[PDB]
């Protein structure tokens, strides 16, 4: 068709049904669970992810973008695992997480060589699966753009210009990151419209984000229930500004979820801290409710949560 | 009972014979690997290790210390096979290879938490197995001593405290990284005769070895037909001149070969230009001869390869 998906049939743009663009099933440092697999517990990675989908579903979710790559622990036989006990439909990516540098492998190699593994993993099957990559996605963060992190960037639009699969970018809302990679991308040649800047929920001011909305780019109001960024209540009034100022045609909305996260920043003591009510259920529970008893129509939700997607991906 | 060895009997320190201190039978990058497989081949890492290591052998190599740890790909199942291929006294260790920052599961953990991944291993055993490790290696160069190498340094420090297995690092010879390492770590309580600066080799200056050598350290002039780094020729003339000088009993030498090792670098193209001669016996066609033919005799090649690692050991 025309979206590959995990261990399913590849579907139509329009058969994407409603869509949470980006959500974790789990997320891992690769280096650190292939040394010490003491630490790690498969078991329960594999309940909470099924519970939270599970959830999500019953809340009328069809389709879950999960932008886990390298760097963040992809593994397409756990996430098969978790779409034959739900029947989600799950759009796996490929694409590089990092903030400064690139794994010592990519010493003397070629931006081409780069987009050659994103392009394998949409074309041919991700890690020796017929499994396809949907997307591509790359990360900016603290440290700016970096050589490497530009290098990621560039192989990115290489595999969006031969593939036309969408990119999605992780940015920090604070430090410009976000529309320098709007602006890497196309460049290079990347159909605006083509491009999820991620993130962008973590900030408040507007008129940035409604900058890269302006240049084409979806804009990524993506990290519900992550106080430690933005409260639920900021992002609520934010997104609610835009929908207001016509924006709808570009905001995608999700929370970021990692059904489990291996990172000493999450950890169950912090959560109550951090990020309280944390979960992939969030938007239905707190932020559409909200919406809509601030006037916002269920047109715009669908917009929001199908048209978006739906566009995003054809 | 005192030195740990892959897929045998722990041996007494005294019993590890000739050995090279610092070889590889495989580097590569944890992360790349599980993404994208297709990159890599089994059976020729696999037959590639088998085929030196039994050259080694045959040279009359008795032990050998493989410092591949987290982020070079360390597996010591793969360190298994290759054992029961060729009877090799393998030594595994644990640590972790880094030049700037932690993966990200170590985002708010302690010291004490990284030294509890290398006193596991030391201890339990490596990857679920019973297999130990026989001691930490750690890592700095071209950005030196950053926050989280820093760490890594203290948690080695910790682990050796604990257990007392030694410690090779590795170091760039031309920024001092390897002083700090030798400072911290003996600031810590570490005995400086349990540790190996590594990759000293690298550099012509003499006072700057003889510094570290002087401080109580053992001397890594390790990479032996790495000639981008520098060449056998002034390698060989570095080391004579130590010797000369009186740090036989300080000196450690091996190539730093890796069997397989998958940066771009690396690869069949560069080697004539950067490693011509690079091989896991280079020091026996060359080193070797050269400083016998130039006034060393046979007890000072037996304290470098087999003195020196049976004192760092003990
Ligand atoms: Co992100
Ligand atoms: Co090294
Ligand atoms: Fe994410
Ligand atoms: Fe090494």
């Amino acid at each position: 068709m025309r979206i590959p998906l995990v261990g399913k049939d590849s579907i139509e743009s329009k058969d994407i049904g409603f869509t949470l663009i980006h959500e974790h099933l789990r997320v891992f440092s690769e280096a650190v669970r292939q040394q010490w697999p003491h630490l790690y517990n498969e078991d329960e990675e594999f309940r909470n992810a099924v519970n939270e989908v599970k959830r999500a579903m019953q809340f009328g979710v069809k389709t879950i973008v999960d932008p886990t790559v390298m760097g963040l622990g992809r593994d397409i036989r756990f996430m098969e695992k978790v779409v034959k006990a739900t029947g989600i439909n799950l759009v796996a990516g490929t694409g590089i997480y990092i903030y400064i540098d690139l794994p010592f492998y990519f010493l003397n190699r070629s931006i081409d060589e780069i987009a050659d593994l994103f392009i394998h993993d949409i074309k041919e099957g991700i890690q020796g699966t017929l499994n396809k990559a949907g997307f591509v996605k790359i990360a900016a963060d603290e440290p700016g753009i970096t050589k490497d992190v530009e290098k990621v960037i560039r192989a990115a639009a290489i595999a969006n210009k031969e593939t036309k699969v969408p990119i999605i970018t992780h940015s920090n809302a604070h430090n410009n990151t976000g529309l320098e990679q709007q602006r890497i991308l196309t460049e290079e040649g990347v159909d605006p419209g083509k491009i999820l800047i991620g993130h962008l929920g973590d900030t408040d001011n507007i008129d940035y984000i409604k900058k890269i909305a302006d240049k084409g780019s979806f804009i990524g109001l993506d990290r519900y229930g992550l106080d430690l960024f933005l409260p639920v209540d900021k992002r609520n009034e934010t997104t609610l500004r835009l929908i207001k100022d016509g924006y709808s045609d570009k905001i995608m909305i999700s929370h970021d979820y990692c059904c489990t996260i291996d990172t000493g920043t999450a950890k169950p003591e912090y959560k109550p801290k951090l990020a309280p009510r944390w979960s992939i259920t969030l938007i239905f529970e707190d932020t559409i409710p909200f919406l809509k008893r601030n006037g916002v129509n269920e047109e715009v939700i669908a917009t929001i949560f199908k048209e978006n997607p739906k566009k995003f991906f054809s």
